[PDB]
RNA sequence: GGGGGAUACUGCCAGACUUGGAACCGGGAGAGGUAAGAGGUACUACAGGGGUAGGAGUGAAAUCUUGUAAUCCCUGUGGGAC
């Protein structure tokens, strides 16, 4: 019974996934958009989250990992701030490959009054 | 310009009257103001640990950034705005 910890930032470009242990200091599987998937256009993909998903559960069932908890998380702060649609693809891909999820939490950094929010309103 | 009559009216004279404004007390309300301090989270700087082919961005691209190990993750220490 080995417990595993998958880090998803999913953004409305990219939804790049890393996979580690509790403590978090070491990585065990990692796969971006681009690292699998040749197209930019098609990285935030929900089937390119379901080949990353299934690209690293073998990789994981290799370590000898059946269960990931879900840090998802979108860029937050002074960028997007909600997950984008890789993170429940790349959770339900990852349950459809035999690993167990058990909690999954959305833990994108919030602020309450950060920096300045870069942005041109309409543009 | 100057005389007589009137006293409502307004201006003059001396008080008063409480409603108009002014002053004080009571329990409450308020992102009211200055001064001081602490705090929240995010961000960011560097350093450390993991890991290894891209991260960023676009309508689509490229500059930019990354093999001097970035992205992502973990630890720690400072930073200024908010
Ligand atoms: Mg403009």
């Amino acid at each position: 019974m080995k417990w595993a910890v998958a880090h998803i930032k999913s953004s409305f470009n990219n939804t790049i996934i890393t996979v580690t242990d509790i403590t978090g200091a070491e990585t065990i599987a990692k796969s971006s958009g681009g690292m699998v998937v040749k197209a930019a256009r098609d990285e935030s993909s929900p089937y390119t989250a379901m080949q990353m998903a299934g690209q690293l559960a073998d990789q994981l069932k290799d370590k000898g990992i059946n269960g990931i908890h879900i840090r998802v998380r979108a860029p937050g702060g002074n960028k997007q701030r909600s997950p984008g649609p890789g993170a429940q693809a790349a959770i339900r891909a990852f349950a459809r490959a035999g690993i167990r999820i058990g909690r999954i939490e959305d833990v994108t950094p919030v602020p309450h009054d950060g920096t300045r929010p870069k942005g041109g309103r309409r543009v």
